[PDB]
């Protein structure tokens, strides 16, 4: 069919649409409830084979919001590749032991300080100057998709880290994911998304992606199909965005994606910080449009530097093909498969 | 059949393979040679209505290699999205008269000295503190394709410039693209590609898009097809380079793209900047790999300011539907059928 | 005497010894107490006349440690210049309703989420697209000058906010200021600092400077005067750092601060930030070393947008004499007093 | 008297004014002469030892306008701080075998490709994949300080590399010093400057400072005196910028220093990108205002990857003396000696 057939999974996207309705505002927030911290399962969980990283997730049912943490108890790495015009964000280190991830906007990063300090307290309070346990925070808007106005807070995170256990991620919706949605040309066409995951093991080369899709763009598969956002009710179909740009400049101008990508393979900062760029590009295979001023797409990009690829790039396959871009390559597609889970 | 089945012109893409053969070191440079410009016509030659734009294009046999020249003379507000790992960029400003893309690696940024000296006659070396002609150039490395080391230099640049004309561009293997070439796994597979523009207007709205397409990834349609890279010659097949990267995993770890988008719509800094990195992004889709480590990847996105977006961006196709995603989103498209026109 | 004797005011610097004490870099920690949050008052009230900005510092007795709080009611633009090798810094927006500055470390990043929350309560929980109450926080290391792992929490930020009053600054050991410490060498010599701010009105243009400095480096006066930080008690001197450093390299190689400036002037995105920058680095002068490696220095540049600078930049003073630049450095001067005042 | 008074060489800075006088255009340009190099000899030679590193400077006399190249013939690793708002800058490669300092403004770039294409010459053409010659290039626009347009062209960058020799460098008006000029509130009270270069070596440790001061801002010595820049022939004194801007302010609103740092220092490309700002912010002691909008400040710090540093800190001195952040203060008094010898 297409050049990616036989690299594709063929994951079974639900073809049934799920809008996320109107803007309804004047919910209740916070401070009209005593919250709860539920454990989110989704609608079915992956399991995974790589040792030293979990993951938890969170939500409150009275949003639904949630958080989703990756948690790296040794600590690993980082590259952070913050490339939309409406990012929202916290810490942004270099090295990290927990990655939070987070509905309910720039009041969402609270969940990041209930994880920083749940893990200051597990160190018993050591405040070692290179002792610090470092958590970068992420947020998605998602109080569009949803008639209240809680937000994942400091509790939420804290839970999130607390049910954080080793190799599994809930799929759907789950954690950051719980009223993610996708395509808003029109929000009377925005659907439901969820979060995504998915791993890939070669040899002992190990990759993780995680994400959260809340894009103004829509999502699709490698068929180039829209699966997920800009649905139309009346037609029944899922248009581009770019046929509906098109008629609305014809008629009105006559003459965000938070993710993380996490391996084994050991990079230089430098080669850590482009394999990033190059999967966060990749996304726009998947997610279209993808990296506009209306989204805060911002990709983590995580090493434990565990193992090393051969001090020469060469193999049968060629001379430049065993090298970080060649990570970064294989790494899109397992990114991808996560965004189509989140989709599904 | 796709989502951008309606958008697509049926580029007629020549299946015929044109490997690029194997690198050949120890050519003759440019001072073996009294190197002699020749005006650029390609393949084909595009026109196009967008007043206050010129491009010219030149090329040296010996290399074979050249420089493509964007000339706005009223000068332009720019935004430069320099994405690759192993970016050659000289000047960079977010305000130009010309851009300059050629061959020859870095040594190829000298062309763009050429164009900028001999803005600077024209100007009758007027040196006021408004009066600069500045000119950003952007380089890929040709070398490989040729026995030759015959680099676009000074000489060549002012000839590009002098070469420009309104309207028109030159397809194919001209000016910068003589001998860009896409697929580099393995340098058997590397096949010639050429540069490509395509131009489109609505209403008013005009958007030109060039590019110099010389990746380490490959050339691919909205159908999802390698059409121009990483061609076996063995098997006659162009597999995408991700199978070649897995297959090199499995048996060795047991357990560059310049361009320019060019619109008439006024948009303000951090629009203008947003915008080149949407557009930049989108073209991960008709370039696989792209934004790699191995890669220069850098796109200008350059506004004549010319007309203005309406105050709100609401239309009958949705609220959000006349802005600058949309203009970028309609403006990738255009930049899809570059890539395609320089890999056809 | 110098220079700058004429826009110096003889702050009055204690040549009072204060060494921060032998690091125990660690302590009881949140939970083993019932934090109070004590309204800070420092050791002097600065009062000013700035209209639309208020400011609040709180405390907890049991770190000693705190957080201080910008607030700007009706928002406003900024530019952040995060420019040291360890930055904790959360938000980081282009518009804000608040700055936070805290105590903490990371973890003290928490506090700004109080602030973020009781500004979504006071708008009764509006969730607008356009609504948000936006705070960016920034935070230094000062567990290192207190034997107690207590670090400024979501209450604490709380607090700060509910202190907040128009026109008054707590000098001294207030707020984010409480713990703060200079001259890190060796810990031995280690001196506590505080914080300070300084105000300046010229006709209408407001210019009020607001510091946290913590430094590796030491705090210098306009003379050049080691005046807080690096005090050996054997020899009852301040040394330069560079002194240390030097023999250091000798005998072993033989052959944060967080500041905000804010201003009434109208300045576009780019002059705002270059004017960030400039005032940033200015700082180098009055704090020595900085911007290194080992510090989160990070500057807030804040505008209320209220009055405009002439069209051109002319006076009798010089062709080039009213511009943003003018200000920046105008406004550097106000940012040394209060450098001084924290070290007084 | 001043902090730093031990570590000050006394270098004699010349109190007799040198005003650059009033900008005046519409001078004659290239075309107007048959330019011939002038191997630049300044007014005094500075030597020095440190093997690998050769530097070569041309100029003009039609200019008068030069060029100025640090050729390391072993190419190496490099970090680029372009901080202010007026940048020139061609290449900023994090490794290069030339880096090329160039009057003439963006037109002056063109010199650096004159280094870039003679090196490759050198090469013999040899276009290896990974045998590039790597010349980064800044400028500074002296276009003021003179009445010609004659600017560095190829032909002069060329020459500056072949004039190249082991550590010598000419102090003064020489290569892009030759109409470097500052302190630009007013024309009239503009001084030349020059280039100047500092050296010293710690055991083995080698630190090189050159520095092409051409500030709005003023040259001011370790004792806070300004030396060269705003001197007012009507008054004989040099006045610190700011209060000329403070007074600008009341009457009408009524209620680029390229350099480079060169050490044999191993530093990661982190450390060595932190090292050049702290470094480059430390120059805003020598020279101010510095970083502003109207200056396009860019330093570039350049390791040869020679010595380790110990893999711990310490020493008699204190527990953090001993690393890159030790190295950049050092190196700091080296850069400022650099400025001062420049304005001498
Ligand atoms: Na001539």
């Amino acid at each position: 069919v297409h050049a990616l057939t036989d690299i594709d999974g063929g994951i079974a996207v639900d073809p049934a649409p799920r809008l996320a309705g109107p803007p309804v505002f004047g919910g209740p927030g916070n401070d009209a409830f005593d919250l709860a911290p539920v454990r989110s399962t989704g609608r079915e969980m992956l399991r995974f084979d790589f040792p030293g990283v979990s993951i938890g997730a969170a939500h409150y049912e009275e949003g639904p919001t949630g958080a989703t943490v990756i948690h790296i108890p040794a600590g690993a790495r980082t590259a952070v590749d913050a490339r939309g015009g409406a990012v929202g964000l916290s810490g942004g280190y270099d090295f990290n032991h927990a990655i939070c991830l987070a509905g309910g906007a720039s009041y969402g990063l609270e969940a990041g300080a209930g994880v920083s300090g749940a893990l200051l307290e597990r160190l018993e309070y050591r405040t070692g100057f290179a002792e610090a346990q470092l958590v970068s925070s992420a947020v998605i808007y998602d109080f569009s998709a949803r008639s209240t106005a809680v937000y994942p807070d400091k509790a939420l995170g804290r839970a999130a880290l607390e049910f954080a256990v080793p190799g599994e991620f809930p799929q759907g919706r789950a954690g950051a994911g719980m009223s993610a949605s996708a395509g808003k040309v029109d929000w009377d066409r925005t659907e439901i998304t969820g979060q995504g995951a998915a791993f890939r093991r070669l040899g002992d080369v190990r990759i993780l992606a995680v994400v959260v899709p809340n894009p103004v763009g829509v999502i699709m598969d490698r068929a180039g199909t829209v699966v997920r956002g800009n649905y139309d009710a009346q037609t029944g179909v899922r248009r581009h965005p770019v046929f509906d740009y098109q008629e609305a400049f014809a008629e009105q101008v006559p003459p965000t994606t938070i993710s993380a990508i996490v391996t084994n393979v050991r990079m230089s900062p430098v080669e850590l910080n482009q394999f990033a760029k190059q999967v966060h590009s990749s996304m726009h295979r998947g997610i279209q449009p993808f990296h506009t001023d209306m989204d805060g797409d911002t990709l983590f990009a995580v090493t434990t530097d565990e193992i090393d690829l051969p001090t020469t790039p060469g193999s049968s396959r060629g001379r430049l093909s065993v090298n970080a871009t060649a990570l970064g390559a294989i790494a899109s597609e397992v990114m991808w498969d996560a965004v189509l889970e989140a989709g599904k």
